[PDB]
DNA sequence: TATAT
DNA sequence: ATATA
DNA sequence: TATATATATA
DNA sequence: TATATATATA
């Protein structure tokens, strides 16, 4: 029914879907202009925990608070509840948009 | 005796925004998104007409844009400044999301 | 889809729903004639890795190989995990019936 | 008065 | 040449 | 080092 | 439902 966002701004606080991984906490990077301009409709994104970036579309993208429920459940897979701590206690971490 | 510029202000309100550098500018004040980062204290999100900048901004850079207008609304020719005039009298919901 | 048993046969393996628990694995064990009745459609209910037993109808009941992926997943209440080993290494344990 | 636009 | 610092 | 588990994809 | 990957335990 409520769909997910298309467009995401520096700072949104995500879970974000890689193949082969589960929906990880994950923040939305700010693009420098000056910069190399990346694949419309793909944004820069911080996996918190592994502190792992890549670039990913809206459809790969959670937002945080409405998804928290359902992918914010420990999982055993390397710097994942490292994960969860960040985005509650340390979303700020190494953001460089604000 | 001097009316005071607000402290507080609040998603859609539209400014004149003082940066370093430039004259003060059109501009709105942004919502900032539930679940995202929390800005700096006191801080709010701009964005600039005319050229759709972003910064963040204090409220003793940030003026009240009817109660300034007739200060700051001159034309200039920094780029994007006139078709910022433009935008905050003829569009000045582009790209808010706040509602 | 499929309705689950309406009866069942000493010996048969299942998960047994009781509340406050997690469905967990279990055994239908014999009536003995010669004893004093059950209401009608309970069962005698042997409960693997606790031991306990109870008395319940099919509405509580799950055919352990249907149901064992659903419901065979580790749980950490006290008994649980030891009741999955027994009722795939042991399921005969203090079984009368036959 | 010097500098950036 | 403007208009910024 | 090599087991089993848990969870990812197909 | 079956397989492959990543992680904990022996």
């Amino acid at each position: 029914a409520r769909p997910r966002p298309r467009e995401y701004k520096a700072g949104d606080l995500v879970f974000a879907k890689m193949k082969g991984y589960p929906h990880w906490p994950a923040r939305i990077d700010e693009l420098p202009e000056g910069a190399v301009k990346p694949p419309a409709n793909k944004y820069p994104i911080f996996f918190f925990g592994t502190h792992e970036t890549a670039f990913l579309g809206p459809k790969d993208l959670f937002p945080y608070k409405e998804y928290k429920d359902k992918f914010g459940k420990s999982n055993k897979r390397k710097g994942f509840n490292e994960g969860l701590w960040e985005i509650e206690n340390n979303p700020g971490v190494k953001f460089t948009g604000y």
